[PDB]
């Protein structure tokens, strides 16, 4: 319910075209909380289990090598239904189809230069976040705007 | 008929509601009724009585959250709006997005800015029907202001 | 290459006199398209008639040409992959009461007829634009520093 975390990842296009501090103000300005953020250099090994799920096809060894290439942010929001909106504020997963509005829609042009990456469902997520954080790096906190934000 | 002035002088009615206030989006929303072209017509900051926002949402009064929504709109200022173009009242409510924040669009004010129905950040009215009962029931008539936009010639043929 | 194909855009007379060319312009660049092409100028009603002559016999082309030659305009051109389709999509509906929030018609216009801005139909239309508005000489060619972080 509200207390639903998400895992989502700028990814080096991201970081090296200046897009971290709007990527993170769209998800303030949403009313989603920030519980994790880390800025680090992915190891293939740490890549390979994010992306478990894709190791069949034929892009997998190009994404791990391009995901490595240079520095992600790993981030957790919570929220109700932080899971799907965040997907829904991303945009479709291929830029060619994502809506002005979106994330990828106003910033990006490519599939394998798609600016970043969010959890796919709460399965996904919960494995993701586990992956990227200890438990410890996860940070509680009430937001002061909570009770306009949830009734 | 398309293209008559007198389309282009339809209003409606928008508040921004308590969780809009206390979130600092009252500028983040009126910029964007004036990029669009839309006219200001009236605009006040006000605590909405219980009677108010019962007649307000009348049609709503055997709803199960018909109690908790007037509390909920009573418990802070709003802002009440009246705003003036073509279409206003329909294309008002595209730029507001879903009723329900989970089914509005980004690029939207609920897609922007909120999440969950009953903290749905704004009002807009429903039809040119509502628009005219909502308007009535807010403002009197001698706060509702008529001028001429600049740039009127660049925004309507 | 498929990235290498442009787009004509023009923003119209009531886009300038808002003042909206500086946001207009940051949607394509933040996107990661790349500028080829700038110019500001009144279009002759000539130049107007042939970029609109498949609109000849509508109704409201007369006034079309009258309003597209009663001000500035800022011709531009924009490549990338997919930039006519994508731009397109940028722009919103060409009717503005259809276009969606998010898009450029969808935020900063109401009216078909004072809709800001326009943009190529297709490949076939952008390069026949562009051929009309712009001699080869003022299309600038350079890479961009980010063009290894927009495409693969
Ligand atoms: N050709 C490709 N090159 C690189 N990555 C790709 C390619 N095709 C798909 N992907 C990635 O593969 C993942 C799955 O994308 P799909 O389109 O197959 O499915 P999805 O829309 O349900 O996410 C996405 O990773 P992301 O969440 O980190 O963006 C997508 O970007
Ligand atoms: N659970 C709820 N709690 C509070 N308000 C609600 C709830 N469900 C619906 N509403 C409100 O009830 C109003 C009517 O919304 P509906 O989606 O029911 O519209 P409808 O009656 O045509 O279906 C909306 O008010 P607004 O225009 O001021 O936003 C909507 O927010
Ligand atoms: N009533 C009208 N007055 C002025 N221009 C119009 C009118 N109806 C259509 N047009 C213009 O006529 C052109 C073709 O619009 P259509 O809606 O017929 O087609 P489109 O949606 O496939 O582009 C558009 O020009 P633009 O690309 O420069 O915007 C459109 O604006």
């Amino acid at each position: 319910a509200n207390c639903e975390r998400t895992f989502i990842a700028i990814k080096p296009d991201g970081v090296q075209r200046g897009l971290v501090g709007e990527i993170i103000k769209r998800f303030e300005q949403k009313g989603f909380r920030l519980v994790g953020l880390k800025f680090m250099q992915a190891s293939e090994d740490l890549l390979k289990e994010h992306y478990v799920d894709l190791k069949d096809r034929p892009f997998f060894a190009g994404l791990v090598k391009y995901m490595h290439s240079g520095p992600v942010v790993a981030m957790v929001w919570e929220g109700l239904n932080v899971v799907k909106t965040g997907r829904v504020m991303l945009g479709e997963t291929n830029p060619a189809d994502s809506k002005p509005g979106t994330i990828r829609g106003d910033f990006c042009i490519q599939v394998g230069r798609n600016i970043i990456h969010g959890s796919d469902s709460v399965e996904s997520a919960e494995k993701e976040i586990g992956l990227w954080f200890h438990p410890e790096e996860l940070v509680d906190y009430t937001s002061c705007a909570q009770n306009w934000i949830y009734e």
